[PDB]
């Protein structure tokens, strides 16, 4: 409430439209950005980051560009369907 239901699914896998399978690793705000975000590990270098942003660690990624922040509203129903 509001983030609790999504936070409980950290570690789940979700299938992101036009991106692929990603592991949910973080849910919350990102410094200097608007809104809430899911931080996902795409398990290939098709993301943007290594789980850090502006010098702060948000989550751990397998590869140097496998992490990605996605606006939470875009994946909120995928997360809700996923099982932990």
């Amino acid at each position: 409430g509001p983030m609790d239901r999504y936070q409980r699914k950290i570690g789940c896998f979700i299938q992101i439209p036009n991106l692929g399978r990603g592991q949910l690793k973080y849910v919350g705000p990102v410094d200097t950005k608007a809104g809430m975000f899911a931080g996902v590990d795409l398990l290939a270098n098709i993301g943007k980051n290594d789980g850090s942003f502006m010098g702060k660690k948000y989550f751990q990624t397998e590869y140097p560009q496998s992490g990605l922040f996605i606006q939470l509203q875009k994946v909120a129903s995928l997360i809700e369907k996923a099982s932990i």
